[PDB]
């Protein structure tokens, strides 16, 4: 007869980014979050992820509404393309729903700011069967927020993306008090950041940036290029403020951080002169060592740009044997070759680059080991759900609440699809529903299920053998000559005299096929799809995607 | 009148591995090494590329022969690909010979065993215009070897790929006093590792891995597994000491590892009992703490093998929950998250795993800073060519070169495909040739230009619309119906009723078309390309293969 609440992740617990949680009770759901996920990055674009929205068309009529506690498009990428199947209240500090409303202006849901509901910190809210506070944590973005949600069950406390940062840039560190008066009154369950679970100590501050900027801005003798994407406000304004500082005129390059800067600078949260910006048509007007240009590319892209510039097809911005080009891409781990291309190709234009001082291990950005241990510390928790990683980050994070007096027993390791039980004295795992992704195409802004695209590449790795053939029934030959095309399987060299090759195979097939076959094209096709298999298996060790049309006209 | 060489690069520069060099004067040339680069490391395999030998063609009567330095896939990997085209002398030592001979067994070229040439260490041998010497020097490879080649035009120093290992293995360090007289009797041109330019210090000494194994057997409690690659040699031979010395009965999965162990047995190299080691089949007859298993996948592979036996799909071996799995990839950068995956897999099974005392930066095979400017500080050379690197890496190797007193001047970055003319007195780039590379299939054993798969996916990204019609001339109108068949463009249940979509408009334009373009199906073909085209990119915004084909029969 005891409460209980039901945990499914939908997206977060497989993969760094992409986070979607249902916090569940019988009549009630919240939904927290709606994120994007960054797999790789090139010299041409990044992939982009998005979890699949189809568990929350079955809890429809219990969502009270979506949590947003992340002002970045690892938290609030998906909402644009959730909001075209769902919609619900959208509860937001305002930075938040402010990015979250260019996302949908842009994606033609300006309606649904209807749905907005601005929430200010250190205040409780009624939504649904929950009472959520937001706190205020410290990360690398602008506005990030712990929430604990009192049930009827327990008070559940929510981290998942934080940093323990005592100097940050904004001076508004962490409300360590609240985060410590619900851990001395009770909490039920913590889930916990565990993307930077491997790395021991914590992580630096945010400010230990400011002397390798003033540095590298101090002893620039040309001009300064700032490369980065469209949602790290927090890094341009470092450097539009260290650029300011030794009087440099800021050119910004891309649409979406101009709006982004902007939503930031009219809603308060930061400050930034008119006068000291200009525009890319006037960097020629100005002297080498009096610009500072920051170029961002499509969403989550940083790197496209630089290549763009680098190769002379920028079309507005091209690199000068003195420049100085500081690299700040996504932390997408996998991505050291590519950055590797990028760098030769501005080492071979004599522009120096200042990359390892912004990688992912200078600043993290994610609660390191004696983080999360400050957290463990602090909530108190009953039970922990280690979440926002994949399943050996997770793993790791248990492994650190064990050491920290957390019974092994009370610790799950969640994966998308896993639905979980959570009660004042229990927790256990009590199903599985549809989970999934979807691809984005940054350019067109449509989603393709992964499905999709499995197959894409199940045929678009190998070729692709085409065939045409056309035959008399009444005559049981041959009519017109076949026709044939191919791609990917082999060089064209090697495939002109192949295609005469299975031509004449096909054609010989055929006069010499059961006039059954012939009168029905269905079966020659089928024939024909398996006579050219193996003659292409045999020639070449590949079995080409093969599609044949027969016709008897 | 003062002699010269001319250095051509076909591959080495510009890519971490696929090493191939041209070392020509006018009337004789050499070429050392054909090597093999890995760029990308997935689930489930390795992409391979070997240089373009098109340039060996143009220069074939001047070659005397192949110089072969290190007995490893990054430098001899490409031997049997380019001994399918032409046939030189290949000078080397046993085991290089050993394993060179048996890829060339493995493609049928067992007849060019009888090109090979064996030679030994500090022992001067004339070959063409060149007097070459091979001088000992460390590396993680069970044998390397820098090259000292006297020409007229003055003496040459190749080392390559190399560190500086005071307490290797084998108890055979750098055969330091040669590279020193060579370099007081004076040094005209000095070719070097740039691989890990960019690291301070020296690189750890292989015996550092030691006590890590050590440990790591000392407390293991159930099976041990050792996932690597074919041509770790080393490595293997490094976990089989420590097995028998913890009594452990060695199970090696994967017949290229047997082979690479037992050439290197037969020829001396290294030292393993027979009985120690027995057959997968047998793995389950013995205790679990008794058990060594070492895997390996195709060429170049570790975590294919490593993903089938976390999936249980492996049907040998399979992963039980007391195992210890320690991984040594190839250090391919880019390879984290392929790895993270792995290892999710791999924790899901509930085994211990040991990857980082095992990655790039605890042993890092290449020379840094310290052992770079050890190596120009012992040839003391004129001249300074860096080599086996991208741009960046050559370019920090010259930095160093200049803190060491070379001059700038005497310092060029090649790039593949480069000439550079070296004499007494200068050096300069003379001109560029055709460089390129080649795809390789680890499993059926064929180069694949990369304009084929470049080609592959100019098409394979995106979709690939077919199409067919069937029309009669004389009516001007349709036959047959039009059939279509498409992939990759949009998932199917979009598909079925845009295939019925684009057909409509078809059957429309046709009976509405002149009918000179219904006469020659040519015309029939590119206007419905253009139809299609138009209509499908307004529907997707995308621009798919396009292929179509006309009857009239």
């Amino acid at each position: 007869s005891k409460a209980s609440v039901k945990i499914t992740p939908l997206g977060g617990l497989g993969e760094i980014g992409g986070n979607m949680m249902v916090i569940e009770t019988p009549k009630s759901a919240i939904v927290i979050d709606a994120g994007m996920s960054f797999p790789k990055e090139g010299l041409f674009g990044v992939d982009i992820l998005i979890p699949d929205f189809s568990y929350l068309h079955q809890i429809k009529d219990k969502i009270a509404g979506i949590i947003i506690t992340h002002a970045h498009e690892d938290h609030i990428g998906a909402t644009p393309y959730l909001f075209k199947e769902l919609q619900f209240p959208l509860y937001g500090t305002p930075l938040s729903l402010g990015l979250i409303g260019s996302k949908f202006d842009e994606h033609g849901l300006k309606k649904y700011r209807s749905y907005f509901k601005i929430v200010e910190k250190r205040c409780p809210i009624s939504v649904g069967e929950f009472i959520i506070e937001w706190i205020h944590i410290t990360h690398s973005i602008i506005d990030s927020s712990a929430l604990a949600i009192q049930t009827k069950a327990g008070t559940i406390i929510h981290t998942g993306d934080f940093k323990i940062d005592h100097t940050p840039v904004d001076n508004l560190p962490t409300d360590l008090y609240r985060l410590a008066h619900y851990g001395e009154k009770g909490v039920m369950l913590l889930l916990s950041d565990s993307t930077n679970s491997h790395k021991s100590g914590t992580t630096p501050s945010e400010s230990t940036i400011a002397p390798a900027f003033d540095t590298l801005f101090k002893e620039a003798q040309g001009r300064v290029i700032m490369s980065t994407f469209s949602s790290n406000i927090h890094r341009v304004y470092q450097a539009i403020q260290y650029g300011i500082k030794y009087n440099r005129k800021i050119a910004v390059i891309g649409r979406s951080m101009e709006k982004n800067l902007d939503i930031a600078r009219e809603l308060g949260y930061i400050h930034l002169p008119y006068q000291s910006f200009i525009e890319a048509n006037e960097v020629a007007k100005y002297p080498d060592n009096e610009i500072l240009i920051v170029t961002t590319g499509s969403q989550g892209e940083t790197m496209s740009a630089l290549y763009r510039m680098a190769t002379d097809e920028h079309r507005h911005i091209s690199i000068k044997p003195n420049d100085l080009v500081i690299i700040s891409a996504k932390a997408i781990p996998g991505n050291e070759a590519s950055v590797s291309a990028v760098l030769n190709f501005l080492i071979k234009k004599e522009a120096k680059v200042a990359y390892q001082e912004f990688d992912n291990i200078h600043v993290s950005g994610h609660a390191a080991q004696e983080e999360q241990k400050l957290m463990l510390r602090l909530i108190k928790p009953k039970f922990f759900l280690p979440v926002h990683g994949e399943y050996n980050h997770v793993a790791r994070h248990k492994q650190t609440a064990i050491s920290c007096g957390v019974p092994e027993k009370n610790i799950y390791l969640m994966e998308d699809g896993d639905q979980v039980e959570v009660g004042p004295a229990f927790i256990k795992k009590v199903g599985t529903i549809k989970s999934g992704k979807s691809y984005v195409d940054n350019q067109s802004n449509l989603s393709i299920d992964t499905s999709i695209v499995q197959q894409r590449e199940e045929v678009a790795s190998a070729g692709v053998f085409v065939a045409t053939i056309f035959v008399n029934k009444n005559k049981q030959a041959l009519l017109e000559s076949s026709q044939f095309s191919s791609l990917g399987l082999v060089g064209f060299k090697d495939e002109k005299p192949l295609i005469k090759e299975i031509q004449g195979g096909l054609e010989v097939l055929l006069k010499s096929s059961n006039a059954e076959i012939l009168n029905n094209p269905k079966k020659l096709e089928d024939h024909t799809r398996n006579f050219i298999r193996k003659a292409l298996f045999k020639k070449f060790r590949k079995y080409p995607a093969i599609i044949c049309h027969a016709h008897s006209f």
